[PDB]
This record gives structure tokens, C-alpha cells and sequence, in this order.
């Protein structure tokens, strides 16, 4: 009785796409948090949530790949190479300060550029997130 398999709509397909990375978005977003927060105390903590970043950024963007090709609309569409885009440059920024970290954890410095770093990759991840809803569904 009308469903997405016998009458689909272009955007209805999107609605996968749209879900999958930005549970990766906030999969991201929650391991950036982790790291300003094992910072504290963890230094090494932050040698797996290096690697996990790393690890589910490189789904993120390529799901951006399918995803531009499902989005109907051209900005939605486009958005969304643009934010990984970005995330590719943040993101490495960030495990690299991890990892400087990671070897000295008596740096403040060091620590301060990762904290900077994860609530601006954590918008990033959110410009997915908002870029794929322009929808709104």
C-alpha cells in the first residue's frame, strides 16, 4: 500500500545516507569530547580515540560519496563533500595533537590545540548533520 520499494522518491533513498554518517558525524563528535576529557588524566587513552577518529572519518566522507549522489537538492548535495572536506583537515589536526600529547602529557600546549580543535570539529560533524536534514525529515 504505497511504500518506498514500488513508488520511491528520489530523496527517499537519501534518507539512508542522511542516517548513516551522521551516526559516524556523532560517532565522531562524542570521540573528539572523549578526548579533551581523557586529557586530563589519559594521555594514552587517546591512542585508540586518535586511531577511532581517524578510523570513522574515513567512513563519514565516504558515505559523502553516495549520499551527494541521493540528495536531490544541489546545496544538500554539495554540503556535504564540503564538511568532510573540512573534517579531513580538522580531524588530522586533532589526531596529531592527540598524538603529540599522547607522547607529553606535561605540555599544556599540546593539550590546549586538542581541546581547541574537538568543539570546532564537533560543529563540523554537526554541519553534516544539519547539511543532510536541510530536507528536514
Amino acid at each position: 500500500g504505497i511504500d518506498p520499494f514500488t513508488m520511491g522518491d528520489p530523496e527517499g533513498s537519501f534518507v539512508d545516507y542522511q542516517t548513516t554518517m551522521v551516526r559516524t558525524a556523532k560517532a565522531i563528535a562524542v570521540t573528539v569530547q572523549e578526548m579533551v576529557t581523557k586529557s586530563n588524566t589519559s594521555p594514552e587513552e587517546l591512542g585508540p580515540l586518535a586511531n577511532q577518529l581517524t578510523s570513522d572519518y574515513g567512513r563519514l566522507a565516504s558515505q559523502a560519496k553516495p549520499a551527494a549522489v541521493a540528495a536531490e537538492n544541489e546545496e544538500i548535495g554539495a554540503h556535504i563533500k564540503h564538511r568532510v572536506q573540512e573534517l579531513g583537515h580538522g580531524c588530522s589536526a586533532l589526531v596529531t595533537k592527540a598524538g603529540a600529547l599522547q607522547c607529553s602529557p606535561s605540555d599544556v600546549y599540546t593539550k590546549k590545540e586538542l581541546i581547541e580543535c574537538a568543539r570546532r570539529v564537533s560543529e563540523k560533524v554537526s554541519h553534516v548533520l544539519a547539511a543532510l536534514q536541510a530536507g528536514n525529515r
